[PDB]
């Protein structure tokens, strides 16, 4: 729960591990349970990442969603609603915690206190927001055999999201065009 800690070691460890993935793709299964424990939803999809700062987070239909991030910019496309939301990155991180994978850990670490435990094949990180202005209680990210493996977010009302990654592939070739999507003409463009 502590946020005013000297987490120098932890910060370098995370940066090290994330940087071993200059490109990454994975599949994910995400399960989200609301704070009341009475609403559960699963989503599946895929993540791609190509450093520096290119990131794609896709959730499959039904309620398909495509988020692309490129430096200090995120575009979120909701094909059901024919709507694109354009935002700066450090907003979205709450609703897309996987944005941590592509993030500048230097900038992120100004917003989160970081601890880790390491046992064998597994390195487990816990991130706690340094300002209680936030929809995060804790964010956890674990590496297995040095590859991104799973995440868990708990928000402040107790919603819990578990993200399990699988079929992870590191450093394979990725074209810039794989971080591109067909804009429908006349799509509704919003900010919030």
């Amino acid at each position: 729960g502590s946020i005013a800690i000297d987490d120098s070691a932890a910060v370098q460890r995370l940066t090290g591990l994330l940087n071993k993935a200059q490109t990454l793709t994975a599949r994910f299964s995400q399960l989200t349970l609301d704070g009341s424990g009475t609403r559960l939803q699963e989503t599946a999809g895929q993540l791609s990442l190509k450093r520096p700062g290119l990131f794609r987070w896709h959730t499959d239909a039904p309620n398909e969603q495509l988020l692309i991030s490129n430096g200090e910019k995120v575009w979120l496309y909701d094909p059901d609603l024919e709507q694109v939301t354009i935002q700066k990155l450090d907003q979205r991180l709450t609703q897309t915690p996987a944005l941590l994978l592509s993030g500048d850990i230097s900038k992120i670490s100004e917003s989160f206190a970081i601890t880790y435990k390491e046992g064998g094949n597994v390195v487990d990180f816990v991130l706690k927001p340094k300002t209680k202005d936030t929809l995060f209680d804790t964010l956890r990210l674990s590496f297995r055999s040095g590859k991104v493996n799973d995440m868990q977010m708990i928000d402040g009302v107790g919603q819990r999201t578990n993200i399990l990654f699988f079929d992870v592939k590191m450093n394979e070739a990725l074209d810039a065009k794989q971080f591109t999507f067909d804009v429908p003409p006349g799509v509704d463009v919003i900010q919030e």
